[PDB]
């Protein structure tokens, strides 16, 4: 019901948010599959050939059986030392994206919450217009029928208040498609809410926008990750640049070998070579292989290496000139907010001064129905704007700790202390 | 002209959907090409080397001349299986994204379709609306020769007549632009088409939302896609705990192989094994290997796949909600626009008889040129939003098929029941 | 400051464009390595080997050491030529995907600074608004106290410049929010531009429909990539229909390799065979391979890659009818934004007009203040109408150099000859 209550429920549930959890998971085991070619690797082989010779070897058949433990083992490897680094530093990268995506959620959420408070506050007072005008229409419908104001006004007065009724379908639908949007978000439909509490609020200035730029170079998510993204293709540099160098490996094998001969060209001037031996064997080798070269492969892919580290650090300065426009209009847009509550606030009271001006005109001759059905809108609409500010200028809090790579749970209680009564999201 | 004609002319030719074709094409025949490995394969090797032995050597040379058919079988290998398997799960979840963008041009086609039909509305109305004003221009320049209105009151109308002129103009590039938008999901320019039978338009209450729903878990084809993708990543489990398994094949071959011996140290003290060999060989061999340890490769390739299927079970519990949320928004939506087509026909009522109120008034001096052109405007705002109205029920009815599944040829042809008469894309 | 020097400081800085430069220059590069495998390929082996024999050859021990230069050389490899066109077409479609880029920054350059431009008019107007509206209250005040107005005139007047004021912080908020928009793609922050000059303004009419139709499907960027891909998908059939071919290679070594004998079984009834040898050898062979049968692997790859071919073949349909869209859209747009200012510019004129005849009727009693700031309103919208529809025009005249391909900094020199004073981004 309030919104810590929402995210809670939220924070448990969400698809989007577990896949990343999964992805980044995924992306930590895979450490593991990256260190194992540098662990001993031991496989068992074991045939059964049977050989037919011909044609200046016709006569002489075999059929052999052999069985062996292999043994591999890196000694020198730079390029498997590299795969697990490179992996390594994926891992991390993975890990910021999952923060990120934590991030998400929060932001998300609260946007999601305040979105179906303010379509709650479009809908009621979309209906305070409603009843105002209905008493408008009914009190000229009772001066008609006495003979004090004419047929006119009447008709004007309806015309007016079925627009008002036209809508109030719309503000309900957006209110229940908000709903809906929450319901996606959070997995629960909220029969209420916490209201934002109107006579507590207050705002207060912003940060200075270099302080807050400052922050941002520090703490912010997406550049963390654009710096960690360049970290990997310098890295990826040095993978290339190890196909120049040599490798040092290990082999280890025990195999059995059996072979009989048979036929016709078997014994008889072959002597003791087509007999029956079963051999055995126990071997340690090492194997050592320096390139030289291989058609400029090498060094052509340590070039694109070098090009695609160029590419990672424009990104750099792309999600640095993303993250100033970022800070830059959040910090804009909280002091319009602001702003605008204060214009909003003078202007309900100057709206309901000027419709009080035109009832009192109306019923000397200066001012018409018409004036009055008007001057009951701009003060409904007046109304509706002060309250939209204030929504706007609480998003605004939220997109800019989410800028500066802080937004967090804190954040929200801070949020949650502002709200109290309930609320229906489903009146009538 | 008409929708059915528009969405048959659409289907043989949009390339959206005939590279999806492709799509599903392409992953249907790379079945094939997964079952190859578990069949015959046959090669023809053949060699010439040429040696020179040096060094305790010295004086030995060859040149052999060898030429083979090899065959490899599998007879047993679990991985060869599963690769088969997962392109078949791999070209069933390309068949139902085919059913799916099937469905899109159905939805896009009739959604381009009326949305032409609703620009042509918003400037039919506009140009009605010029006119009504215009008539209005024209009579105040008529009364205000022969000394019955003020210069006020025709000054007050061309100002506002200019307004409408521009207004015009941009209802015009609307639908020169939808138009367009037609012409690119449907390869034609149409010059006309048929427009909605507004003399027979009723609406109808939606099936209750939790049978629309109970229906959509059964058969959206986004989340039948979902789901297949979460089998997909229950064999990819089964895929890489293979890799323990043992593999048994077969080889076979018949090869031949010259070799003469040439220089000074082949004769004398020699014996026999530096003659001229004439091989001749036909082998059918057994080939056996099982794992046994690869650094815990498998294992953590395993526990990758494990998470990755977390994720998928993930992604399925993202289809629902996102599509909980297309059909109660829909639901909700298809009853927000009946109440709105009830809503601006009354409106479109009061807004006549208001207007009629306003001409009153002016001729005895309770109401301005300027109420009665505002009036003017009302009563054209509200046939507007009605004739707007009536499309987004249309549009909604779509939207609530595509979600359930079944948007298909026979729900495209009650629509065209709902069309007569034809209509202009350029008028003037 | 203009516009020509906006753009020139975005070309040397801009991260998104150096990025695809970088994408460019590393596919060009990789020709490098996709000739590679058609030259010498030149390897150095060198191990040492220990075996231990048992049972049946127990008491027979060697350790051997061998040491070789080895050569890998093409002669005949269609598939090794292929990879070579296949990246040399490869880097051909990057270096179109630069020339769309190189294109994008000139057109999201002006676009931006133009943007600039509105919201500085929009503001200035909005200012403008705001004191006609303030010079109406104060006279009205006045006139309150000498007795000549009634108190419902300066209650009328202040609710109205309330909202006016509302409006301010909206107009100033998206002007410091475009300047962001600017500085994004630019890099600098801009205190000031050169203003579009509205003395010196005139329109043209575009070239025909068709002319324009016909150059660009000679020169746009977008399809010329379309059909380099589809290219790109034939030589890929071919790519396929390769593996049916037979390979013709090329080996060379030389090589030395010790092998001392030990232990029990060494002498004696051996006879030469376990002594020492120190072997030397120089090899030069040719390989030769041809498939006959895969298991269909072959030939379902090829039918794969034809299906593929449709697929691209399609995607270049697509791209034909979403260039023809961006044409003839764009054509729509420029006309309809030349109607525009002719119906704007007649609008100021009936407006200004109008608001003298309420100002007029106000004063004689047939008008209200209400009316006289209604005037005032609807004067001021059309003038930031007009001024909105001159730079709606100039980005249309963007929007379709781009989309005929020609788009550059000669057609950004004519915009910049449209300049003319300077302007402030943030003005009081």
């Amino acid at each position: 019901e309030n919104l810590m209550q929402v995210y809670q429920q939220a924070r448990l549930s969400n698809p989007e948010l577990r896949k990343s959890a999964a992805d980044r998971d995924a992306a930590f085991e895979k450490i593991n599959e990256a260190r194992s070619p540098l662990l001993p690797q031991l496989g068992l082989g074991a045939d059964y050939t049977y050989s037919n010779g011909y044609r200046d070897a016709n006569g002489i058949n075999s059929n052999a059986t052999s069985a062996s433990l292999q043994l591999t083992q890196s000694i020198f490897d730079m390029s498997k030392w590299r795969a697990l680094t490179l992996q390594e530093k994926a891992a991390g990268i993975q890990d910021v994206t999952y923060q990120t995506d934590q991030q998400t959620l929060i932001l998300n959420t609260a946007t999601a919450y305040f979105n179906v408070l303010n379509a709650i506050d479009v809908l009621s007072y979309t209906q305070a217009q409603k009843e105002a005008i209905y008493r408008q229409l009914d009190q000229t419908t009772q001066r008609f029928n006495v003979g004090l104001v004419a047929i006119t006004d009447v008709q004007n007065a309806r015309a007016q208040y079925d627009t008002v009724l036209a809508n109030e379908l719309t503000a309900r639908n957006n209110l229940d498609n908000a709903v809906e949007q929450l319901r996606q978000i959070t997995g629960n439909y909220y029969p209420e809410l916490a209201a934002l509490n109107v006579e507590n609020f207050k705002t207060d200035k912003p940060q200075p926008v270099n302080a807050l730029l400052k922050e941002a170079e520090k703490r912010n998510l997406s550049l963390l990750q654009a710096r960690l993204s360049q970290d990997l293709a310098r890295e990826q540099i040095r993978q290339a640049q190890d196909g120049h160098l040599p490798t040092l490996d290990l082999t280890a094998s025990t195999g059995i070998s059996d072979t009989s001969y048979s036929g016709s060209k078997t014994r008889g001037a072959a002597g003791t070579q087509y007999d029956d031996s079963n051999m055995g064997q126990n071997k340690v080798g090492l194997s050592f292989s320096l390139p030289i070269y291989q058609g400029g492969m090498v060094n052509s892919q340590v070039k694109q290496a070098q090009y695609n580290f160029v590419g990672a650090s424009e990104q750099l300065e792309s999600a640095h000139r993303s993250v100033v426009q970022t800070v830059r209009s959040s910090f804009n847009n909280i002091n319009a907010s602001i702003s605008s509550i204060n214009a909003y606030k003078q202007a309900v009271v100057s709206a309901q001064s000027s419709l009080d001006a035109m009832e009192a005109g109306y019923s000397v001759g200066t001012r018409t129905i018409v004036d009055v059905l008007d001057a009951t809108t701009t003060l409904y609409n007046a109304k509706q704007e002060l309250a939209n500010a204030r929504y706007n200028y609480l998003i605004n809090q939220l997109n800019i700790k989410s800028a500066l790579g802080t937004l967090n749970e804190q954040d929200l209680l801070a949020l949650n202390n502002a709200l109290s009564k309930p609320v229906s999201t489903n009146p009538e």
